[PDB]
């Protein structure tokens, strides 16, 4: 027992140093925040007229508002005030520090994290994304990472620690190789008849389908026919792909010979599982398979594991929590239903609410679960479930990582012009000729329109760039040549650029702006910033190692777009055009008709006395393919994953009102799709990039990547730097006077003392809150100077004793700054509270952020804590190249979404300061959706294209198609940004995997 107990200690120990990590830097946060914005989301409008709430539209809860201009203001007739209420259920805010821990907390693992920017931005105000960024990337991003890298390194020490019918069988064995292309053939025309499907699916396509079914079964049947006759069950049946080729057949004539043809839809696409028959061709595909089955197999006891772990957590919190649930309905639920849509009443909504928290997404069913039980139970289930479950998963996920992988004068003067290219003078042109141009764009919003002088200069500086670039484009032809041009990879994405610039200008001066290829065209300026990749050594660099992936990426892509089709060919048959429903808008907000009064079309034509009865359909469905991948990406990125299966399982049959979780059974589909295009789809992609980075790396011969030359020796010096640190002994005071001071000073319980008063300082600013007593107001005030005034005369002690010795450590640097910066701040407020200098409270509890540089001094006294930051000081070259990749990637589809989307309704997600209307909302938008979050909200109000949930018809300024958007655009726009953020995002981790692995 003792043995076992220390090796829990061990495998614990390893994740000790990343979990201090983890709690200091999420009090450091926590503070930060508490000082910067306390009690501040309780701002709730109130009409001047009790109280008297406002709702933003499509939402029931109140209007956070905020004083200030970056913050969101509140509708003529309300003035926020400091309503006592926080706005999610009373449960999320700043007020305090255990109210800030767990915000911070929620925030690192960003499940809905979307809400809370785009709250406490509304409420303090926009110049907050600081804190924002910085807690995503150094708080969460890193975080995980670490976190990650540990797990890897524990296990990856773990895994290397230790008659006539005889004459036609004669005749029966051609097995011609013509034969297998022919049934491969056969196999993938099946599956493209079976994937063309729609709404309409007009009388003469049904029966084509039919017939095409018909005819395709009665051909795999006459072949398995064939090859029985011809072969024996010792050889045909003992083969596991010949035993499942006849399972899939058998289960095809069976259905074949059903009276409800498919009527299931589960039947009607079994037979198309005959395409992992492609396996054989595709190596890729093989590699999939041999994953599942692995992870299925020889890996199977995790997995059993997991799903027990899964099972019991549902059950108990439905034995604990269900008779609650049920009695305090009203409570959750929303307005019109009776019961809450998420709840743990039975053992099927328990396991999904588990599986919810699985998948990334736990508060929003924590508070409901608070307000039905014990706050106390039910935070200790939610948490623990979480943390248990999401170390447990990704314990799978590295197990199946690390199994399946890896076990005459013209000729003068063009000489002249070649020397004269490679000038400073006019390289260095070049380069800042391509940012300001490239920054140009991002003053080209929808306000714009009443900045008439603005948009002039613009159209000016457009041109003379347009014309510059033509004269540099025209010189380096002159002096390079046409084939050494023409050589050059980026030589030609310079060459297209200009000509798209060209030719859509051309078009613009000659009269005809009015082609819609054309305007589509000048839509596609926002490739301008595209042209300083090149220029950049880092940037230039970072693109080359992304290129050098493509072909190894592709086939994985294609892999994962053919285990997708699969899903979506189930999702298609199983629910189509079943998704429409009978709604009533008489305001933005919506109620659908109870089926009680309208249950199906004709009803809610026939009753439209409301004159409001609208028949509409959910914004993703399953009408057809495409669709079917739209709504499966939305379940494989986990947003709008609710607004599509909520659909899913209301629905009843074509042309019928949905009614309240008929299809309660439903869900199993959608969790399935989770598992397999999930874990084990994303699995494979990973391990490919791990194996493209480590071959292209053993080749490289340990070449940085990443990473120039000068940026090289720049990261060679600090290495050195990580043993150069210490300086020569500092020699001791002679005279007695300062002797005396210095032998004081270096002792072995000075840095203890000087620990523990960082300590109480911590626990001191921690105990702060929000309207609390004037006396404890005053009590702090005295305490945050006999704190300041002891701390600056240590640093006047120590700076006396060994005069200028001791100013060669750099941290001894480091804590006079932080020391005398508490005292600058501690004079500015004093001057600060004259009668003169009156400004805002937000400025008196930022330049109160000193006292976090003035606890910082734990950092140079840590053990492991200072070995990852050092790691993340080597790392910061490569991770500063990718973020100016992410960074101009994000500002190419800022200008593309300011420059296609400033018009669409502001719905769900998009509100009246996330639109896309200007630059810094476009951003704002950019940032929240790079990890995939609120990116459905986003993308909502733009599948909307027909009354009522857009007014198609709406004056909109000069805006077309009204208040609705380009469903095509949008969805392009949309996949494409997440998927590149995606692969960028795995740059940063892999790099900074590999920083920490060396
Ligand atoms: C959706 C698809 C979901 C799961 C994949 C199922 C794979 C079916 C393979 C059919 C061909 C076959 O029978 O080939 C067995 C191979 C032969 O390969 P070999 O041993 O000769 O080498 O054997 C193996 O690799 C091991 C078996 C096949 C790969 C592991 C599959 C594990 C999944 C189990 C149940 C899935 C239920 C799906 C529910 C809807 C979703
Ligand atoms: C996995 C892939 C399967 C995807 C499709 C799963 C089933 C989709 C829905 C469906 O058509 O399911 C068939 C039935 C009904 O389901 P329902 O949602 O209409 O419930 C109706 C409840 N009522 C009758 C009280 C109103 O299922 C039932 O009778 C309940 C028992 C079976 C539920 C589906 C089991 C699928 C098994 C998956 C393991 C692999
Ligand atoms: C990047 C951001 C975050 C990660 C930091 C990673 C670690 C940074 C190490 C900084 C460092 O080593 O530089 C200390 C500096 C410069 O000294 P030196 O390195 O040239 O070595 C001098 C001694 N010789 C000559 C023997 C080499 O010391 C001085 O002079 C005094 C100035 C001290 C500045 C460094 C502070 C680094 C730690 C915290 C920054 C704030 C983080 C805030 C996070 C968000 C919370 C809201
Ligand atoms: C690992 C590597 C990443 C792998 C990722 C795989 C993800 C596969 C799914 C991607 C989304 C596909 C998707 O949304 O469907 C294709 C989309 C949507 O369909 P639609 O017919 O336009 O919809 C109805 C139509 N709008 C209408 O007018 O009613 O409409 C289109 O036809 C647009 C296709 C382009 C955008 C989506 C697919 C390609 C994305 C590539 C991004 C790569 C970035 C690097
Ligand atoms: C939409 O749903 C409504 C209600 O289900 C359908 O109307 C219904 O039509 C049926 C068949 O005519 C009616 O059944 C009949 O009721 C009368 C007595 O009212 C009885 O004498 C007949 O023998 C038969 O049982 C049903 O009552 C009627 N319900 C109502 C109130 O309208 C409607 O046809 C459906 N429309 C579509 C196209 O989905
Ligand atoms: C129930 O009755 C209402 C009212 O007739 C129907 O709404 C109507 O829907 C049509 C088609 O969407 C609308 O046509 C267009 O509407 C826009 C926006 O008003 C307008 O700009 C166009 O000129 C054109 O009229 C129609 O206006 C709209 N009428 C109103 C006032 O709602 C609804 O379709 C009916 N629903 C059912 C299921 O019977
Ligand atoms: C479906 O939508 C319609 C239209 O919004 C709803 O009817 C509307 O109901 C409101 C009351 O919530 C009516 O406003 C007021 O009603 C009171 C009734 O005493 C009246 O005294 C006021 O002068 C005022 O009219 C509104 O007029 C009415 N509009 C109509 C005629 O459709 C309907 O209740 C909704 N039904 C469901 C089940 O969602
Ligand atoms: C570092 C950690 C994160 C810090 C927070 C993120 C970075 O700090 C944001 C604040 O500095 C914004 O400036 P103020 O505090 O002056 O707020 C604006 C107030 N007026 C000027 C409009 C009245
Ligand atoms: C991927 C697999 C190959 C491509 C499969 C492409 O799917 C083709 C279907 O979408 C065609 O039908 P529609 O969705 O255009 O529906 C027709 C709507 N009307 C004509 C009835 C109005
Ligand atoms: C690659 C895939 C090739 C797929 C070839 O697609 C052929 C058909 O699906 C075309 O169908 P339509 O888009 O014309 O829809 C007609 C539907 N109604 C009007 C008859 C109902
Ligand atoms: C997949 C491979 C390519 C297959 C191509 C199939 C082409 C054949 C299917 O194309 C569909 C169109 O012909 C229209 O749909 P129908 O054939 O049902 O005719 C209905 C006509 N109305 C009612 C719309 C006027
Ligand atoms: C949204 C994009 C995010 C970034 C990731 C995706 C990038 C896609 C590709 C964009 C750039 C495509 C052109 C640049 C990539 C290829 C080039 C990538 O770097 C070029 C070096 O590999 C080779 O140098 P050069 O091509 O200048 O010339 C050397 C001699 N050879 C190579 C000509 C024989
Ligand atoms: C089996 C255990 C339960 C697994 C739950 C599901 C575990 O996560 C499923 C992943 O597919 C989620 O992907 P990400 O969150 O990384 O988003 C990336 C989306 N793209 C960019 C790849 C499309
Ligand atoms: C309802 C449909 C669409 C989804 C479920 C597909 C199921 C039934 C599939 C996926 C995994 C498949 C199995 C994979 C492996 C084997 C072993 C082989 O020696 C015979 C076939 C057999 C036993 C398959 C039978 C069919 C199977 C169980
Ligand atoms: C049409 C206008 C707007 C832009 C024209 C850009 C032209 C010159 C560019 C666009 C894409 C380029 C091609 C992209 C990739 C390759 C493969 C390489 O192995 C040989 C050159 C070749 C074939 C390039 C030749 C130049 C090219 C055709
Ligand atoms: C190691 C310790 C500090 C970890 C945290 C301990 C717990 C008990 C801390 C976390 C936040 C703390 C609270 C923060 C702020 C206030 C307001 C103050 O006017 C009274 C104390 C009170 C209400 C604190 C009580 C103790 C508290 C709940």
């Amino acid at each position: 027992l003792k043995v076992i107990v220390g090796a829990l200690i061990h495998s614990v120990k390893k994740l000790a140093d990343v979990t201090i990590l983890t709690i200091f830097c999420l009090s450091v946060f926590a503070l930060v925040g508490l000082q910067l914005f306390k009690g501040n989301l309780k701002n709730k409008c109130v009409k001047n007229d009790p109280d008297i709430y406002i709702n933003k539209r499509g939402t029931s809860d109140p209007l956070l508002c905020g004083n200030g201009s970056d913050s969101g203001h509140c509708p003529d007739g309300y003035i926020c005030l400091k309503t006592s209420d926080n706005p999610d259920f009373n449960y999320t805010s700043f007020d305090s520090f255990a109210w800030a821990f767990l915000s911070l907390f929620r925030l690192m693992t960003q499940d809905s994290w979307e809400r809370l920017y785009q709250q406490t931005l509304r409420t303090s105000g926009k110049i907050y994304m600081i804190f924002f960024v910085l807690v995503i990337f150094l708080g969460s991003f890193y975080l995980v990472n670490l976190i990650l890298a540990v797990v890897t390194m524990a296990y990856e020490e773990q895994n290397q620690a230790t008659w006539v019918k005889l004459k036609t069988i004669l005749f029966g064995l051609v097995t011609d190789p013509f034969a297998e292309l022919t049934i491969t053939l056969c196999i993938v025309v099946n599956t493209i008849f079976m994937a063309m499907e729609h709404h309409g699916m007009s009388p003469t396509f049904e029966a084509m389908l039919q017939i095409g079914n018909i005819v395709f079964t009665i051909f795999f049947t006459a072949e398995m026919v064939f090859k029985i006759i011809a072969f024996d069950p010792y050889y045909y049946f003992q083969k596991k792909w010949n035993i499942f080729d006849c399972i899939i057949v058998t289960v095809s004539l069976l259905e074949l010979g059903v009276a409800k043809k498919g009527s299931l839809s589960v039947l009607r696409s079994f037979r198309l599982l005959r395409v992992f028959k492609l396996a054989k061709s595709w190596p890729t595909l093989n590699t999939l398979i041999k994953i599942i089955g692995n992870s299925v197999g020889a890996l199977g006891n995790l997995t059993i594991i997991l799903a027990i772990i899964v099972f019991v957590f549902a059950l108990v919190g439905k034995q604990l929590l269900g008779e609650n649930y049920r009695n305090n309905r009203k409570n959750i639920s929303a307005p019109h239903e009776d019961w809450p849509r998420w709840h743990m009443h039975d053992f099927f909504h328990s396991f999904l609410i588990v599986f919810r928290i699985l998948c990334g997404e736990w508060i929003e069913n924590m508070w409901a679960c608070m307000e039905v039980g014990q706050k106390s139970i039910c935070l200790i289930l939610f948490l623990t479930v979480m943390v248990l479950g999401n170390l447990v998963v990704l314990n799978l996920f590295i197990a199946l990582l690390l199994n399946s992988f890896s076990a005459d004068v013209g000729w003068q003067v063009r000489k002249t012009c070649y020397r004269i290219v490679e000038h400073s003078w006019f390289e260095s042109f070049i380069i800042f000729m391509i940012l300001l141009s490239s920054g140009s764009l991002a003053f080209e919003d929808y306000y714009l329109d009443q900045k008439p002088t603005v948009k002039a200069l613009l159209e000016y500086t457009d041109r003379v760039f347009t014309f510059i670039f033509v004269f540099e484009m025209l010189l380096k032809w002159v002096a390079y040549g046409f084939k050494k041009y023409f050589t050059n990879a980026w030589c030609w994405l310079d060459f297209l650029i200009v000509n798209i610039s060209l030719i859509s200008l051309t078009a613009k001066i000659l009269e005809y702006s009015e082609v819609a290829p054309i305007k589509a065209l000048r839509t596609l300026r926002a490739l301008r910033p595209l042209r300083a990749l090149s220029r950049f050594e880092g940037m230039r660099v970072v693109v080359d190692a992304l290129v050098g992936a493509i072909p190894s990426i592709m086939n994985v892509l294609l892999v994962c777009l053919i285990f997708w089709l699969i899903f979506s060919i189930m999702g298609v048959n199983l629910f189509a055009g079943k998704f429409w429903r009978c709604i009533n808008y008489t305001d933005g907000e919506f109620s659908l008709v109870p089926l009680s009064i309208v249950n199906n079309k004709s009803d809610c034509k026939i009753q439209n006395s409301t004159g409001s009865f609208f028949w509409v359909n959910v914004k993703v469905n399953f009408d057809n393919v495409a669709m079917g991948y739209l709504a499966l990406l939305q379940v494989a990125t986990f947003k709008g994953w609710m607004d599509i299966m909520y659909a899913a399982v209301d629905s009843r049959e074509v042309n019928m009102q949905p009614k309240w979780e008929d299809n309660v059974y439903m869900y199993l589909y959608f969790v399935i799709f989770i598992i397999f295009g999930g874990f084990f789809t994303l699995n494979l992609f990973v391990g490919v990039i791990i194996d493209n980075f480590n071959q292209q790396k053993k080749k490289l011969g340990g070449q940085d990547i990443f990473m120039t030359e000068e940026q090289k020796k720049y990261y060679n010096a600090m290495k050195k730097l990580g043993s150069k640190k210490p300086q020569k002994p500092i020699p001791r005071p002679l005279n007695k006077f300062q002797g005396f001071v210095f032998d004081i000073v270096t002792r072995q319980a000075f840095d203890i003392t000087i620990m523990v008063l960082i300590c109480l300082n911590m626990i001191t600013m921690m105990v702060e809150t929000d309207d609390q007593s004037e006396e404890k107001t005053k009590i702090l005030g005295k305490i945050n100077q006999f704190f300041v005034a002891v701390f600056t005369g240590e640093c006047v002690m120590k700076m006396f004793a060994l005069r200028q010795y001791y100013f060669t450590n750099g941290w001894n640097v480091f804590d006079f700054i932080v020391v005398v910066l508490s005292i600058a701040s501690l004079i500015f407020s004093a001057i600060l509270k004259s009668l003169q200098s009156y400004f805002s409270p937000t400025l008196f509890r930022v330049i109160r952020l000193a006292r976090i540089g003035r606890i910082l001094r734990l950092i140079r006294a840590a053990k492991g804590i200072r070995t990852l930051l050092f790691a993340l000081m080597m790392s910061l070259p490569a991770l500063f190249n990718i973020g100016l990749l992410l960074f101009l990637v994000m500002f190419i589809y800022s200008i593309f979404g300011m420059s296609s989307f400033p018009h669409v309704r502001w719905e769900a997600g998009i509100d009246d300061m996330f639109n896309f209307q200007t630059f810094a909302n476009s951003m704002l938008c950019l940032f929240q959706i790079t990890t995939s979050a609120g990116w459905d909200g986003l993308l909502s109000p733009i599948l909307n294209t027909g009354p009522p949930y857009c007014d198609p018809n709406l004056p909109n300024s000069n805006g077309t198609r009204g208040d609705c958007g380009s469903p095509a655009v949008g969805i392009i726009f949309f996949t494409t940004y997440i998927i590149i953020s995606f692969l960028i995002v795995v740059n940063m981790y892999i790099a900074v995997i590999l920083e920490n692995f060396n």
